[PDB]
């Protein structure tokens, strides 16, 4: 795009680019260049110091205090100022670390806000004799938690004005039971169901995740099931929220509490601070590179047959060659101070509290952080090999990883790599040296990590059950998808769906047509032309006449 | 600072710094390079076709709705919803121009959300049954006001997240007489009073300017006086709003109207559209070159005496060296498309409606955008060359641009450049070849514009006497200051000043010390010291225990 803001930032990133080639070694750099693995972020680190993505410490932030410039903030008095704050926080986040920024729980945060929003409007009824005290309160309160949220949303809507790459904003809920908890839940998905703007169109931002559990809101007699009948019609309006099964994210993070994912997928494993406490949000990832699957195979190729031995040589060849590139940025952090971003490692954001010259490397050390090994494809893996070994080189690389880890003291993980152009840049430059590669290459791109393809057809519950055990894999970032059709008045059909996902994997999400004409007011699938979307009950063709959204790869977009 | 989006803004820069030396004819960067002149904002423009300054058309964006992403924003329907558009839109603005932005008028544009917040606390007084239906709305309302206020001045204040240069913002109001206009008043002076943080400290934005005249709130019996003194005591707390002669300000400009300044003192002259309607808000400005008058007295200089006959040559070479300079910025635009930045040319922000693919240099031409042409020194160059002729050759500068505006029809003005940091770079680099030179290179920096000396030693009548000449001469951009000791006791005192610059001068601003103590409390003027300041009434030194603010130059700062 011609903006401004975006403008400035490809500068900043062709100046990233060019100094990375002068900071990573070379024969890293090769392999990146060909394709062989991605260091992800080139244009942001190592250039600059900058970490991916994290949990922000909201909890801690907003209850004691931090600054925020030169100003002291102080915990907030009402639910309006909480999420004022959020999204304030939300901007400086966004600005110091180059992945997304997560708000986990914001239904058991700001919980306490809620509270004192209905204080105040209780006081108020004790002061200008109001008529029913409690009746009244809980209509304000309702009321203000719903602004709050309109308010938020607007505000990471307006974050794309600084087109420094989209800001990537998620927030989780669900396991809270309580009103004010459950307040601020119908509060976030009413919002999001009725859109933004007069034409009520669907926001991209931010990502809304929804943790379901048994006796919270995952069978029909629990306390939150309204909840998530609720949840069930925003999905379908809206595309978010995605879910999360508590009972599976616990037990492959062991985690005694639902892990929320780090911006889009990435997903912490259970560690404690020195006096024993579990602690996850104030925590992040020190950067992703992933290695080329399908690559490796090719590569392993004599002629038109796969070769075994090659395979297992560049296998580890490359393992070791991955293990350097990451440990090479890692390394980039070793002496910077925590004067580079404030926010992240003086104020709470972190979840801790640094001396301007404290190096912040320290902080990331012993398991604290977590650093992604990525894949992708394997799919054309397993075309390309002949059988399925999906689940055994997955296990291998755990393997390797578990020895990174316990070798430098770093969190190590594999992670689903969103891959959401990635999957066009491994193939173009494969393509580069084997050309056209039948049901590899052949369709330009490779299919996400572990996901079946998107051309197979099989029910839903036949795909959601075949990458199921994969999210007990690669434990570092993953997550499921499903193809259905409109599904707003079939929303039984889609509870269908997310309770046998619930069951048997963690992080799932379903994707399905929203659309609305503008002109005629239908929500119905738009028809698909040559020359672009065609509403099928009214026959507009103007695409700034409707609102047409698809999650395509990771993200929801306009075709 | 080593902050990440600074880190980031200054690739930018470089890169735009060394991509305008493949764009600026070479006389033109040697004259810049040597510092005979000042290409402004060179790490922005011409590398992007960025514009400076401006008013924003926040009046017609509220009333007539526009678009912020793909939302179509609508009417706010609440005074706090006016308040965060309005930030969401300083936001958006301050990404897609290098120069300050301005909101101009608060209290009257604002002034019907204030209204449909009553409206609502009404209808809810006929609801619950309250009590004081109208003593109960004034108190809501009222209270709405002064937090939507205040939440406006902390997202400026998180603007500081872009650090791509902070967002300078700039906020007038005064010619307000109706209640809903005197609330917004009220509510911007008593938040500022109060401050930042818990330990209230002083912002340095939004920048506050209040317009006073005579049957509003100039003198003891005018409808707002009120507010004039509510005004006099931020001003001693919070050392600004500044203010402006509305009778002044109105002959200099020619407007019908009051014309707040774009970002720190561009003023803009009256103009109209095409039917005839004098417009104001919307309008901008096209760039900054400065000439450097002490150096061209410097340059006429043969062995140790002055040389009128050189002066003249040089300074008839060099105008027409800085019409170039001008004109070579003003040409880079040619061509580029409104895809460039939305908010500003295709929805309300410039007070028109661009197609995506009209061109915007149209929308500057025949004198609706004004152009600057600054100055600086004119006391040094006093001493240079004799006598004082810093009247008579700010006159003929006008008389080029009257020649370059008939010639190209572009306003083009003569603009005070606030010059916080060429004051030194032009001192620095005639030193280099005249070094030290009693009274004028010695110091360090040049005085600003028409500024008496910061050393001279009047009366404070005495120099807004002195200075206010220039106010209808400069009438581009002007400003006059006056040094006072604290005045929190004495606002009568203050109140004088005020009085006396009202009535001679325009653009009228006094700075006098504002520290506070964070350990005793104290408000008085702190004591310099060799090591910093220390406490008179608590001996307190340590920096991160004080708010110290001082208007050194053109915006406010910690020594
Ligand atoms: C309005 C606002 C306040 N703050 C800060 C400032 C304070 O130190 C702290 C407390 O906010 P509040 O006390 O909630 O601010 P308020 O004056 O709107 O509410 P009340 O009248 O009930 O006091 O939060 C922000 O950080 N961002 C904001 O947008
Ligand atoms: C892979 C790739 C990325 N990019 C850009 C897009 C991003 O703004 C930036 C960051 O690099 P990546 O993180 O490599 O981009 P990605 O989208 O492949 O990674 P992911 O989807 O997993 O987040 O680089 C390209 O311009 N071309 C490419 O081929
Ligand atoms: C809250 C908010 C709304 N808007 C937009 C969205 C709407 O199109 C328009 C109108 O806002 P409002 O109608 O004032 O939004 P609201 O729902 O908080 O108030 P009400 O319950 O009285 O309707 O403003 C923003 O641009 N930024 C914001 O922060
Ligand atoms: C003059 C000068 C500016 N700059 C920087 C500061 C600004 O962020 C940026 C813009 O250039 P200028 O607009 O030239 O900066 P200025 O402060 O001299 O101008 P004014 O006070 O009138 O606004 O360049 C320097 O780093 N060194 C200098 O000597
Ligand atoms: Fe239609
Ligand atoms: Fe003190
Ligand atoms: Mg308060
Ligand atoms: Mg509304």
């Amino acid at each position: 795009s011609r903006v401004f803001p975006t403008q400035r930032d490809l500068m900043a990133g062709i100046v990233s680019k060019h100094i990375a080639k002068n900071m990573v070694p070379s024969f890293i750099m090769k392999a990146h260049e060909s394709g062989i693995i991605h260091v992800h972020d080139i244009d942001y680190s190592p250039a600059l110091p900058f970490t991916n993505c994290c949990l922000v410490d909201l909890k801690g932030m907003l209850e004691n205090g931090f600054k925020l410039g030169n100003a002291q903030i102080e915990t907030p008095k009402s639910i309006g100022v909480a999420t004022a704050i959020m999204a304030q926080i939300t901007a400086q986040v966004a600005s110091h670390q180059y992945g997304g920024t997560t708000f986990a729980n914001v239904d058991k945060v700001l919980s306490p806000y809620v509270k004192r929003t209905y204080a105040k409007h209780i006081e108020d009824a004790e002061k200008w004799q109001i008529a029913d005290a409690l009746n009244y309160a809980q209509s304000k309160t309702e009321k203000d938690v719903y602004d709050a949220f309109q308010a938020y949303e607007y505000e990471v809507n307006t974050l794309f004005s600084s087109n420094g790459q989209t800001p990537f904003v998620t927030i989780t809920f669900g396991t809270g039971t309580d009103w004010t908890e459950r307040m601020i839940q119908k509060a976030i998905l009413k919002n999001r169901i009725k859109g933004l703007g007069r034409d009520g169109i669907t926001p991209i931002f931010p990502k809304l995740v929804m943790f379901v559990e048994e006796g919270v809101n995952l069978y029909k007699d629990d306390p939150n099931y309204d909840i998530k009948q609720l949840a069930l019609e925003c999905a379908s309006k809206r595309m978010y929220p995605d879910i999360i099964s508590a009972k599976n994210n616990k037990a492959i993070t062991g985690s005694s509490v639902p892990v929320s994912p780090m911006g889009c997928r990435s997903f912490l494993s259970v560690w404690k601070d020195s006096t024993g406490n579990e602690i996850l949000d104030g925590r992040n990832n020190l950067g992703v590179v992933t290695l080329n699957l399908p690559r490796i195979a090719l590569d392993s190729y004599i002629g038109t047959q796969f070769n075994e031995q090659k395979f297992v040589e560049l296998f580890n060849e490359r393992m070791d060659l991955c293990f350097e590139a990451l440990m090479c940025r890692i390394s980039s952090l070793k002496g910077v101070k925590a004067t580079v971003a404030p926010i992240l490692y003086q104020e709470g954001a972190f979840g801790v509290r640094l001396k301007p010259d404290d190096d912040i490397i320290e902080l990331f050390k012993n398991g604290r952080s977590s650093v992604s090994l990525g894949y992708i494809g394997i799919h054309e893996l397993n075309i390309l090999v002949g059988r399925d070994i999906g689940r055994e080189i997955l296990t291998k690389m755990n393997a390797h990883l578990k020895q990174w880890t316990e070798r430098t003291g770093f969190a190590f993980s594999l992670y689903s790599t969103p891959a959401e152009n990635l999957c066009y840049r491994f193939c173009k430059l494969d393509t580069e040296k084997y050309g056209s590669v039948k049901d590899v290459t052949d369709k330009g791109w490779y299919t996400n990590s572990f996901h079946v393809s998107v051309e197979e057809n099989i029910t839903p519950f036949e795909k959601i059950s075949r990458e199921a055990p994969y999210h007990f894999i690669a434990t570092g970032g993953h997550i499921s998808y499903v193809e259905l059709p409109d599904m707003k008045n079939n929303l039984k059909g889609l509870e269908a769906v997310w309770d046998y996902a619930a069951q048997h994997l963690d992080y799932f999400g379903v994707n399905m047509p929203v659309d609305k004409c503008f002109t005629c007011g239908s929500t119905h699938e738009m028809t698909p032309t040559e020359n672009g979307f065609v509403c099928s009950i009214c026959g507009e063709t103007d695409p700034k006449k409707m609102n047409t959204i698809r999650r395509t790869c990771a993200y929801l977009g306009n075709p």
